[PDB]
Order: C-alpha cells, then structure tokens, then sequence
DNA sequence: CAAGGCACATGACAACGGTGTTCAGTGCCGCGTTGCCCGATACCCCCTACCCGTAGTTGACTGGCATCCGGGCGCCGGGTCGCC
C-alpha cells in the first residue's frame, strides 16, 4: 500500500496484486484482532467494578489491542501477549 | 377848576429751589455655575508556576458475573407446538 500510495505510474496488475496483498495484511489483521479479543475481556475483567459498565471496558480494550496490533511486529523478540497488555 | 407832574404796585417777564425722575452706566451684594489641580483606577505589558492532555512503558500473563424462587393476581394477548 506505501508503493501504491506513491504518484509514480505503476502498471495497472502489479498495482492490483499490491492492492490484493495488502487486503491478505488487512485480513491476517483481523485474525489478530479476533485472536486476541479473548486476552481483552479477561484485562477489562480485571478492571471491572469501577463506575464503568463491564462490555463498555471491553470495548475500550479492543480499542487499546486495535492500537497495539497497529504499532506492533516482530521485531521485537516477544510474543504478542506481552506487548499488548500495557496498551490494554 | 382842568391838565400836567411824580409815588408803589403791577401785568407780564426768567431764572433760581428744591426735589423728583430718566437712560445709562456700573457695579454690590445676593444666588448659582466653571477652568484648573491632582488621585485613583482600568488596562496594556513582561516573568514563571502549575493544570491538563498526549504518548510511551516489551519474561510470560487468552472467557466473567452473580443471578433467581415464600408478591399475588388476574387478565390479555400472542406464541407454539400437539392433534387428528
């Protein structure tokens, strides 16, 4: 999608396979995010009781886990659990 | 005895007496209005102290919560699956 972005003139296949890649990344997002919406409920749980409504908290930590898996990778030589609960 | 001569007073004659009025000019005391002078007060500036919003923090850590019955009472009204 960076390459895409660009004004350069690509020809039109090579732009419609990055396009088609780029819908794979948006998917194995969405893998992520199912995945880990499982780790939320149990982190909201651990902060539920507290004037806030218990599914109001999980929505706010898929939000925080939609902020993590944005600013996560591989890089670091962690797992993802790890990373992810402070941003939770 | 009648006519002509001299005294005192007399028809007017202005000008003083004394006092009252005229324009006018200017003040003389009463009532009210005005420039100062300051003094405080709103209103620009600079400085930093502190409130409040945003963004990171990497061992691993992946599904909860306690409900709810001793109304009571009846009806409406619809759904809901058997029935033959």
């Amino acid at each position: 999608e960076d390459k895409l972005a660009n004004s350069d003139k690509l020809a039109p296949k090579l732009k419609r396979e990055l396009e088609i890649i780029a819908e794979d990344g948006r998917r194995a997002k969405n893998h992520l995010l199912e995945a880990n919406l499982r780790l939320v409920v149990s982190l909201a749980k651990r902060y539920t009781g507290r004037g806030m409504l218990f599914l109001d908290l999980i929505q706010e930590g898929n939000l925080g886990l939609i902020r993590a898996v944005e600013k996560f990778d591989y890089t670091k030589g962690y797992k993802f659990s790890t990373y992810a609960t402070w941003w939770i």
